[PDB]
């Protein structure tokens, strides 16, 4: 996952784009709207199922606090894109 | 913008405008019942004259809006990338 000399500068956007829950790429983004946190759905409902808080911050947070948060899918799949793009 | 070489990141540009002012966000505000997003700004003073999502029309008032807070940073890395890759 990685992009072609002298673009390192990337790697800042790379990160942000991916859950800290799995470390891949926001799948299904979801966001919890008291902290602006986000991840995938699965690992978010799945963290939710255990403890019902936020992974990061701590806040209370139940599974109907869960919204979509779009943008970082059009962001992932764009960004992909572009650096496959790039790589050829 | 961007250098020829890496004109696809116009894709990157696109999705982190405000459909209100069309420049990049400055304090993100998502509505989460939507998941559309805009400047904080630009979406109370819309909303004060018409409730709605300004691009999808179902009815927002003030109170449902929420910081989208990873987009502020989203910008602020896209803007230093793209200000150290102009001669890329
Ligand atoms: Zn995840
Ligand atoms: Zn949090
Ligand atoms: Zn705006
Ligand atoms: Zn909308």
């Amino acid at each position: 996952s990685r992009w072609p000399p002298g673009l390192a500068v990337m790697k800042t956007i790379d990160d942000l784009l991916r859950c800290g829950i799995c470390f891949e790429y926001f799948n299904i983004a979801m966001i919890i709207p008291q902290c602006s946190h986000n991840y995938c759905s699965l690992c978010i409902r799945k963290f939710l199922s255990y403890k019902t808080q936020c992974p990061t911050c701590c806040v209370t947070v139940t599974e109907p606090d869960l919204k979509n948060n779009r943008i970082l899918d059009e962001l992932v799949k764009s960004l992909n894109f572009a650096r496959n793009h790039l790589l050829q």
